């Protein structure tokens, strides 16, 4: 542009993820910060990264950022749970801007919802064995009960577009009959693909227990960071996939409500 | 970072704000300073408001707190920029948590906020939400009476509820699905709030918001307490009696023996 680079304000936020699962905080995004452009990369050919070994993840969400990072974007979000719960202290040690994942804003809003001080979380077998989330909250009140429980079957439940199904509510109910014994008041959807199990999973908890949107808390900490630095933009987007733009476009046009999006396929490895 | 978070208010309400930070930050040492000589602010003018906000930022500054919060809703509305413009450590105020997690709840852009004269005078609400999310409809509304209801201790009678639900009838009506709760003195009454706008509405409070951000800006900022109790009492002053604002505060905090000194401002 005329003046040179844009304003720093005026960058994107760059968001990256194991594929489209991380549309969901994407979609938080265009809700609570309509104002902020986004770039997105999501590693479809690498998906899924909830059971691989940490250092393979840690390599992977590099990739995104350094390629994102080129388009100087002016905040890096980790979409992924998986990737936050290894990839996020490296990450945000060794970049100058602003870095943030979803793990700790959904810690955090568990810890002010509980009342009973008894707090659940769900996530893939990377996520869960990282005990990041365990971490997060007794950083703060190392008092509160904790229980982590891995999901690996969600992710492909959501996957397969069977997530309001009768199969749905059965693998649900089964896996999480491993909580029931913890008196749980609160329990964070610790992946992105939850939010689109959010109902059959608030059915088997029960109407006493509050159901925390990872991606929902982190766009709301976005907030607080761009406000508080004075960085917002003032009053298109761009997405990336190493999968097929076609495949992603079908899932991301309608998910988002963007008629014309189009997305890019690039190679990272 | 060891040193106190320093919180300061209008007098012994912001103690909504305090019970939170005890729940949610128990690793943190607090400083606590209620202007309970010079409350209400909440009809006071800016400039006024303004210059108490200040005397109170400067007390605590010398006590060696590492952030301020600005507890009081009123006092925020006119004073937090240029405060935390001047001071050379991090400063919060309540009402932009509050905008943000409205911002965050709402499903059918329809947001109310309520609280005193000058809170809803400033505009700080609608310009904070209308700048970041300028979709939602944003309804302000002052509730003069609120403060008083619950500085006299009869807000749960029902005189207090015929009174909430007058106050309130208007709103009711404008489709709300989240209403602020925009003063410090709101969560007392929040059951009846919750009643009069019912179940559907779902309602924010200030302080619950605004100390959840103030843990994300103690790691994000690399200034939390070790993971420990810390090795100094929290400390409790006021420009008013110091006995009667240990009463209230030892009741309300359950603190037991809770000691509070009377301090001068001005
Ligand atoms: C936004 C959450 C996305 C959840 O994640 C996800 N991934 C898919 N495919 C994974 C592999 N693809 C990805 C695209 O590149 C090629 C390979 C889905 N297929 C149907 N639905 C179900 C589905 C849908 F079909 C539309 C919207 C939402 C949704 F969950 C899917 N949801
Ligand atoms: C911060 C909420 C505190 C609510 O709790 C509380 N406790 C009190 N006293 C302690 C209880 N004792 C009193 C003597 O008999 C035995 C019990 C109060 N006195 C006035 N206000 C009312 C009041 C108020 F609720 C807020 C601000 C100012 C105020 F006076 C009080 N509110
Ligand atoms: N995006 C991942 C889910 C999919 C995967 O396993 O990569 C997460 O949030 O944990
Ligand atoms: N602390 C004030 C209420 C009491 C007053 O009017 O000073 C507030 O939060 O608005």
């Amino acid at each position: 542009v005329p003046r040179g680079s844009h304003m720093s304000n005026q960058e994107a936020i760059g968001l990256i993820d194991s594929g489209v699962g991380g549309l969901t905080v994407l979609k938080e995004a265009l809700k609570q910060l309509p104002n902020e452009r986004l770039i997105y990369l999501g590693d479809t050919a690498r998906c899924p990264y909830g059971p691989r070994p940490a250092e393979q993840v840690v390599q992977f969400t590099w990739e995104m950022a350094d390629f994102l990072l080129k388009k100087r974007i002016k905040m890096l979000v980790i979409a992924c749970n998986t990737a936050t719960a290894v990839a996020l202290e490296e990450i945000k040690a060794a970049l100058p801007i602003p870095v943030v994942g979803v793990i700790l804003p959904g810690a955090r809003a568990a810890v002010k919802v509980t009342k009973n001080n008894k707090i659940g979380v769900i996530g893939t077998l990377g996520t869960i064995k990282s005990a990041s989330y365990e971490i997060a909250i007794k950083s703060k009140a190392p008092a509160i009960e904790v229980t982590s429980l891995a999901c690996p079957k969600f992710v492909p439940i959501v996957e397969s577009n069977q997530y309001r199904s009768s199969v749905a509510k059965k693998i649900v109910a089964e896996t999480l009959q491993a909580l029931q014994l913890k008196g749980l008041d609160t329990l964070i959807l610790g992946c992105t693909h939850y939010p689109l199990l959010r109902p059959v999973i608030q059915n088997v908890m029960g109407s006493h227990v509050t159901l925390i949107d990872s991606g929902a808390e982190t766009v709301g900490e976005v907030s607080m960071l761009l406000d508080y630095f004075d960085i917002a933009h003032t009053p298109p987007h761009e997405f990336y996939t190493t999968g097929s733009a076609k495949m992603f476009e079908e899932i991301a046009s309608s998910w988002l409500g963007i008629e014309n999006l189009k997305a890019q396929q690039i190679h990272l490895g």
